[PDB]
């Protein structure tokens, strides 16, 4: 997917997979921005999972 400033966090959530909420998705649109992705295409799959992982730390530390 390429991110554009309209993509909504329910679309990255949706990336995600169906358990992601739409607060996955604007974490992970926060990590995206960090990482200067804009084509998810470009992200391998080692890369992408680490992200997801990262983005399970983000929710439970900075939100619980």
């Amino acid at each position: 997917m390429k991110i554009t400033n309209d993509t909504t966090t329910y679309e990255v959530a949706e990336l995600m997979g169906s358990e992601a909420d739409e607060l996955d998705g604007r974490i992970m649109m926060g990590l995206l921005s960090r990482e200067c992705v804009v084509d998810t295409d470009d992200l391998s799959e080692d890369q992408w999972l680490a992200l997801i992982d990262e983005s399970q730390k983000v929710r439970r530390e900075q939100f619980e």
